[PDB]
RNA sequence: AUGUCACCUCCAAUGACUAGGGGUUUCAGUUAUUCGUGAAAACGAAUGAAGUCACUCUUAAAGUGAGCUGAAAUCACUAAAAAUUAAGAUUGAACCCGGCUACUGACUCUGUCAUCCGGGU
DNA sequence: CTAGGGTGGGCAACCACA
DNA sequence: TAGTCATTGGAGGTGACAT
DNA sequence: TGTGGTTGCCCACCC
């Protein structure tokens, strides 16, 4: 045997990794590696599937509209009998446009208001009447409001401005009336539900289906489509034809359109008939919509012609209903059933004979006793197979009782089994009497002629049920028992008797007669347990030490609090409804006791009442196995199951613990394979540490703490009002990421959904604060005197800070159970500044992703690397005749932390580990050093691991401490390059944001000519011998004095010199072509506002002249025109800050003015009243500018009506794949090699040419130049286009004294190092090395640690002496 | 005490469906007429919407830029539609077809449909 | 467990050089 | 941003047995 | 009056 070990300090970011190989015992001083594998968490991968998500489901509603204006295109000119016209097309494409939400709103209360004369409301509108009710005015008021009465729209905002200032109204309501509180609660409903109706019309469309009301409005006053009205003779049928197909989902489209022969968007009655049928009971209605759903289906299967069923069929009845995803991806149970198959694939008919054998013995009197009701359902996946193929086999009903008979006898309790099977195959025994006799027995009943083979397999089982309880079911080589694979069912009434019958301690529950029977007066088991659920809900995870320290407290005679008293009133009512509960059904008294308490009562209501929200874990031949065997309603029968305890971690964890897995069988398999030995069995042992984070409140903690949903919680935690506005908030309002969702996206891949996150907000608070940062000062004054008693923001600040201070990291993160003053502190603390110490802690404290990834992902993790490991060396083991014996063992985390990890920071200095900043990147080895170092000290796992010597605490202690090589190696994965990947789909390919792609114009008066926009200085440059410009511009230009070059032309010549070779004449248009070509893009207003610091900027950065000027540079081969243009753009942002209400705020030169971008999107608004009620909101307001650039790509797509358009965007990967090598060897260092997965018939890389490329070097090839010292040792790869990487081994010291870095050891080295420009400019002077250059933005990433470095950096710039030593090292390299 | 197993409730993290509303870009349109309400400055309405400024230069006219409005496009191969913004050593997810012999789900429950099963892309 | 602004391109600005 | 549906892990419980 | 090499810095879809 080969013993080889890993330890793996398990991390969300870093995981520390110990492993070794040895032949017996301790390993040497050089086969322990250290590794530390840093994931990216800086986006180098991807695990969360949340942007990848949001942008499917983008182009899933994009082709929803795609594909219901093609529907709605083929249905229309199928009524027409002719092909519409562009603004035919036009007009039905805008009634299909944003058709609203479709979710459930129903109905604003307005309770309030039937106990409000209406003549206290005669002052802001007098023209209501005292006899006319205030609620059927405020209906008409909405109903005038929704029909573009601009009227009705005045007295809304005369209303709005009126109402804020309500000191007469309650002075008159507290001169008439003796209680105003009414009165406000009136006022708060009426400015609450007026407010909402200003939102929905500035902030979004946001229709429920007002939509069907605004096409309907919009329809009847649109002129172009007046040719479809009399074609579908009506408004009201063309309306509802328009309707009902803006409700169709995308599958109903997808449904419609999947055929080939829809290529040519031909007309099918019957098609659509079905498609529409099959849409319509794709839904699951809720209880009150289905009379709606029986009348859609009804109108669509009883169609006779289906397009008038869609002009006949009202389209508020299509409104699809929620989604009810229940049934997606169902979980497999994991139960491990004894298996028939494998039984007698192995032994044959013989187990048959065991089975029938030991049945016949009186000492199994009732093991069968239930099994005509379990073998009804079917328990397990082949089972399954075999009876969908209709031909049972090997499970037949026979064979089922056999192998059910056999695991109850195997897994008999101790005082029930009458053989002693897991004594009699144990390796140890006991007084060998009673063994004697226990195979005795076995013998006689069994037969002497079966018990060898018998018990063979016995101790098999046994063994392959061990390994199943502790997460390894999967190392067994050849399996007994199978699992279930079979999904289980989602509480239905069966499930609920069964689990009923669980709690109660019952095995025959019929019916639930109990839950209605009466305790005390008219109070029902209902309604006690209901209350005691509501009870125990309230007071959360500390119910059971509040409710048993009142019990004790009433036991020892002490006094009782008001709770405790509660308490033990709940007692009561537990000890009556348990009396009742057990006379009702007649449970016995030691039954009784197994369910009188409040947690039975409890989940007792959960079950029966409650919904079901999910899959049970178990099938119901597993349920009712397992209820036989436990038998509760007296002594258990047998052991429970036993299942793969290993669940699945499907998601974004199993992208991390999966590449985490892989990387770290890959590091055990070549350090396996490495070794060199044959045919001996290696025993693999994994070591791992015990993760268990407490996210809901724990029992350590409510011990010394105690001494509404979430959404509900969050929108009661606004106090009615928004935090940003000030407005009366209410019920539509948004729930707000403080810390914005795409900036934790950016730097985390993870989305903060914890609560102190989540603020409740209203639209104008939520989509006016973007991805930029929202400090104290932009909350509303009247919030922060709700809140906090006072709106001085420093006051809030100082009493956060303070507040937040003295709250633990375990109390931040059991979030629950602070009061409402500190959880208002803990989420408000995310308000503060940058530099806040609350706020870096609370932002630290919700990346709770880090802490989910170790979170009890072990098991999983473990199977996933042994199954990679196995499948790596599969060759390896089968070239060498090596079989791997794998094992797992898990260790406690606070074992090892305080025995170990402490332990060896005193013994050494550098090992110890930072609490209160970051850990250090070797610390993580450390961990998995140590992880190793508690291993050894348990018997079992050294048993096997190697030999005992452990006979002194100091002498192993010091021992151990000297096998962790002073080398820690620095993993660091990173995704496939886009150069590598056959699926180059599977990347985001190009970014997002399409730039505008314009040309300079040619002005030309007489003999003279020049280049821009018009004759000013500033706005032109004089051309020189205009004549070679037209000579090389022939064909290109288009007039219009003023000559402008063909737009449609000019990309297709850009995207011929691009794609194929063309001649000089062209490569000198496209050059000219490129030197007229500028980028500009629409820049929001609001970048006047600095929205990360709250601060106006100075005139001199919106009006800088880089993001303005255009430089034009011809030469005399074209014609000398040399010169800067200045966009005249330039003059509207001239306008921006120089305008009547912002030219004080926007100062020359470089105080702090809150919310100011509130105060820009209130200089912009669409004052005048717009005609049409199905018209888009515009929210943001943008100039253009001259903006950075990226590599560019221009892309031929095509419009609705079928012409080509080209639109720019930037590209997001690497455009080149490697540089041009000629036959003589030498590197083309200055061409541009673009890779294959462009140069396509649509796209055209910005200012890309053809080239040629026999052979090149690829840009991941390194090699090792000469860097002209023997000292360091210098690795160059070209890497990308204008940085070259370099990888330098240098001894530790050498590199702090080039650098001046004062990290300590390097145990304290971090895995990115940063330098500052004083240790970049060090670096630079000491190294006396120009080869080298210097690293970009002072960032070094560390391969291995040591004290000798090996690290790799991109340089800052390209240089040509890197150039050349590289092209020296290639050609010895390529002369070879 | 901690290991399985089954339930109950919370918290956190996932990923799945359905989307909504703004952006950006391309292509157009617009740089106003008519009516009645005013002596008029101006107002309101009808023209499907928009219809307002600024540099150049005969002064007009024009050029150019911006705004506004409406459509369209918003990864490529690439399309009827599926996959397509993850990973690649392995995969996962999605979507479609057939089936109801049968695991699961929804109903109007001998059955039909499906997110289920089998297969395919 | 975690202490959070990367990278693969582009541009303009100077400084040699013809 | 909004609905809806499932899963995994942990914390607090109840019940069974088994170290 | 190009032409190439360094240096310094900027960009990225949101709610
Ligand atoms: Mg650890
Ligand atoms: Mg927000
Ligand atoms: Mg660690
Ligand atoms: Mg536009
Ligand atoms: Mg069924
Ligand atoms: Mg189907
Ligand atoms: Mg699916």
């Amino acid at each position: 045997t080969v013993k080889s070990t890993l330890a793996v300090d398990m991390g969300g970011r870093y995981t520390g990794i110990f492993s070794y190989t040895t032949d017996s015992g301790f390993p040497k001083a050089k086969e322990a590696r250290a590794y530390v594998l840093n994931m990216p968490d800086n986006d180098a991968l991807t695990y969360s599937m949340a942007a990848r998500t949001q942008t499917r489901h983008r182009i899933r509603s994009q082709q929803r509209f795609v594909l219901a204006r093609r529907l709605t295109y083929i249905l229309i000119e199928g009524k027409l009998k002719r092909k519409l016209s562009p603004r035919e097309k036009e007009a039905i494409s805008s009634l299909l446009r944003r058709r609203g939400y479709s979710r459930l709103e129903s109905e604003l209360d307005l309770s309030v208001l039937q106990g409000v004369e209406s003549g206290f409301f005669k002052c802001f509108l007098p023209n209501f009447d005292e006899d006319e009710n205030l609620l059927t005015q405020w209906t008409s008021l909405t109903d005038g409001y929704l029909q573009n009465n601009s009227d009705s729209r005045r007295q809304i905002q005369i209303f709005l401005e009126s109402s804020k200032d309500s000191k007469e109204f309650l002075t008159v309501v507290k001169s008439q009336h003796q209680d105003t509180k009414e009165y406000k609660n009136a006022l708060k409903v009426m400015r609450d539900d007026a407010e909402s109706m200003i939102e929905q019309s500035m902030f979004g469309h946001k229709h429920r289906r007002l939509y069907l009301e605004a096409i309907a409005q919009d329809i009847p006053r649109d002129s172009r489509l007046k040719p479809i009205i009399e074609a579908f003779s009506g408004v009201e049928k063309f309306h509802h034809f328009i309707g009902n197909l803006s409700n169709l989902q995308l599958r109903a489209l997808r449904w419609y359109f999947n055929d080939p022969s829809m290529k040519n968007n031909v007309f099918d009655k019957e098609r659509l008939k079905s498609v529409l049928v099959r849409a319509y009971q794709f839904f699951h209605y809720p209880k009150d919509l289905t009379q709606q759903r029986a009348e859609v289906l009804n109108a669509y299967e009883g169609a006779t012609d289906i397009l008038e069923t869609l002009q006949t069929l009202n389209p508020e009845l299509t409104i699809p209903p929620y989604e009810d995803q229940n049934n997606r991806r169902p979980p497999l149970d994991q139960t491990l059933w004894l298996s028939p198959r494998l039984l007698d694939q192995r032994y044959g008919d013989t187990w048959e004979i065991w089975v029938q054998n030991l049945l016949r013995s009186p000492l199994s009197k009732g093991i069968d006793e239930n099994l005509d009701t379990i073998l009804i359902t079917t328990d397990r996946k082949a089972r399954l197979l075999e009876r969908q193929s209709g031909r049972l086999i090997h499970y037949t009903s026979q064979k089922l009782y056999h192998s059910y008979v056999l695991q109850r006898l195997l897994d008999r309790t101790v005082e029930n089994d009458a053989y002693l099977l897991k004594t009699l195959v144990s390796s140890n025994r006991g007084n060998s009497n009673e063994i004697h006799q226990a195979q005795e027995r076995l013998t006689r009943d069994l037969g002497s002629q079966h018990i060898k083979k018998f018990l063979d397999f016995v101790r098999q089982y046994y063994d392959e049920v061990d390994k199943a309880k502790r997460g390894l079911w999967f190392i067994v080589e050849k399996p007994l028992m199978e699992r279930a694979d079979i999904h289980p069912p989602m509480k239905n009434d069966s499930v609920i008797l069964r689990l009923v019958g669980n709690i109660l301690c019952v095995s025959d529950l019929v019916d639930l007669s109990f839950w209605t029977r009466k305790v005390k007066g008219q109070s029902t088991v209902r309604s006690l347990c209901t209350a005691i659920e509501k009870t125990r809900k309230e007071y959360g995870n500390s119910f059971n030490y509040l409710y048993q320290r009142a019990l004790y407290l009433q036991s020892k005679g002490k006094k009782l609090s008001a709770e405790d008293k509660d308490f033990i009133k709940l007692q009561s009512n537990v000890l009556l409804v348990s009396d009742v509960i057990a006379e009702a059904l007649d449970i016995k008294e030691e039954q009784k006791k197994k369910f009188a308490n409040p947690f039975s009562l409890a989940q007792l209501y959960n079950i029966i009442e409650t919904e079901k929200s999910g899959f049970i874990s178990t099938t119901l031949a597993a349920v009712d196995e397992n209820a036989w065997r436990n038998n509760l309603q007296g002594k258990a029968r047998c052991v429970q199951l036993c299942a793969d305890t290993v669940r699945p971690f499907d998601g974004a964890l199993r992208n991390i613990l999966d590449r985490q897995a892989y990387e770290i069988a890959k590091l055990k398999a070549e350090e396996l394979l490495s070794t060199e030995l044959k045919n001996q069995t290696i025993d693999l042992v994994v070591l791992l540490e015990s993760n268990q984070f407490a996210f809901s409140a724990s029992l350590a903690e409510v011990k010394k703490s105690a001494n509404l949903s979430k959404d509900e919680r969050i929108k009661s935690a606004s106090r009615g009002l928004c935090p940003y506005t000030g407005k009366n908030l209410g019920d539509k309002g948004e729930v707000d990421h403080i810390i914005p969702r795409s900036l934790s996206m950016n730097y985390m891949g993870s989305i903060l959904n914890s609560e102190a996150n989540l603020i409740y907000c209203s639209q104008e608070g939520n989509q006016l604060k973007l991805n930029g940062r929202k400090k104290l000062s932009d909350l509303a004054d009247n919030y922060l005197k709700v809140v906090f008693g006072t709106a001085d923001r420093g006051t809030i600040c100082k009493y956060i800070e303070k507040s937040v201070s003295e709250l633990t990291d375990a109390k931040i993160v059991q979030f629950e159970l602070l009061d409402r003053s500190q959880q208002d502190a803990v989420r408000h603390a995310l308000f503060l500044e940058d530099f806040s110490e609350a706020r870096r802690r609370i932002i630290r404290l919700l990346g709770k992703i880090n802490t989910a990834r170790v979170n009890g992902t072990q098991a999983w993790f473990a199977k996933s690397f042994i199954t990679k490991l196995r499948e790596l060396t599969k060759e390896w083991c089968a070239n060498n005749q090596i079989t791997l014996a794998f094992d797992l063992y898990r260790l406690d985390a606070q074992t090892v932390s305080q025995d170990y990890r402490k332990k060896f920071a005193l013994i050494n200095k550098d090992w110890a580990k930072p609490d209160d900043k970051k850990q250090p990147i070797a610390s993580h080895a450390i961990d998995a050093f140590c992880v190793f170092a508690a291993a050894k000290d348990k018997r079992n796992i050294a048993n096997v691991l190697g030999v005992f010597d452990e006979v002194a605490e100091e002498q192993n202690l010091k021992t151990i401490a000297q096998l962790m090589p002073s080398e820690v190696n620095l993993i660091s994965p990173k995704r496939k390059s886009i150069l590598d990947k056959n699926e180059v789909g599977s990347r985001a390919l190009m970014k997002e944001g399409i730039f505008a792609e314009h040309f300079l114009p040619i002005l030309v008066r007489g003999d003279d000519c020049r280049i821009g926009f018009d004759w000013s200085e500033s706005g032109s440059v004089k051309v020189k011998d205009a004549d070679k410009l037209f000579g090389v511009l022939d064909g290109l230009l288009k007039q219009s004095e003023t000559y402008t070059v063909d737009r449609i032309k000019a990309f297709e010549l850009l995207h011929d010199v691009f794609i194929r070779p063309c001649s000089q004449k062209m490569l000198e248009q496209a050059e000219v072509l490129e030197k007229l070509h500028y980028i500009t893009q629409n820049i929001s207003v609001t970048s006047v506002y600095d929205a990360v610091n709250r601060q106006f900027k100075c005139r001199e950065e919106i009006l800088k002249d880089k993001d303005f000027d255009i430089k034009v540079d011809l030469g005399n081969r074209f014609g000398s025109a040399k010169g800067k243009i200045t966009l005249p753009a330039k003059r509207e942002w001239e306008k921006l800050v120089n305008r009547s209400e912002l030219k004080n705020l926007i100062k020359d030169k470089l105080e702090k003015t809150p919310d100011g971008e509130t105060l820009i999107y209130d200089i912009f608004r669409s004052i005048p009243v717009q005609k049409l009620s199905h018209k888009a909101t515009r929210r943001v307001w943008s100039l253009p500018k001259i903006p950075s650039i990226s590599s560019g790509v221009r892309i031929k797509r095509k419009d609705s009506n079928g012409n080509d358009i080209y639109q720019l965007y930037m590209l997001n990967d690497t455009k080149c794949k490697g540089f041009v090598v000629n036959e003589k060897g030498v590197i083309d260092w200055s061409s541009d090699l673009v890779a294959d997965l462009y140069k396509q018939p649509t796209l055209t890389i910005l200012n890309g040419r053809y080239l040629k490329a026999d052979q090149y070097v690829r840009m991941d090839q390194w090699y090792e130049v000469d860097c002209g010292r023997d000292d360091v040792i210098v690795k160059m790869c070209p890497g990308t286009s204008g940085r070259r990487y370099i990888e330098i081994t240098q001894s530790k010291k050498q590199f702090e004294d080039w650098t001046g870095y004062i990290s300590g050891s390097f145990w304290n080295y971090p895995v990115t190092i940063k330098l500052s420009s004083q240790q970049i400019a060090n670096f630079v002077k000491n190294s006396q090395m120009p080869l080298l250059g210097k690293p970009r933005s002072g960032q070094i990433t560390v391969i291995t640690l040591g004290n000798t470095l090996k690290y790799w950096y991109c340089v800052e710039s390209k240089n040509s002496m890197m150039n050349e030593a590289y092209q020296k090292a290639y050609l010895v390299h390529f002369n070879q």
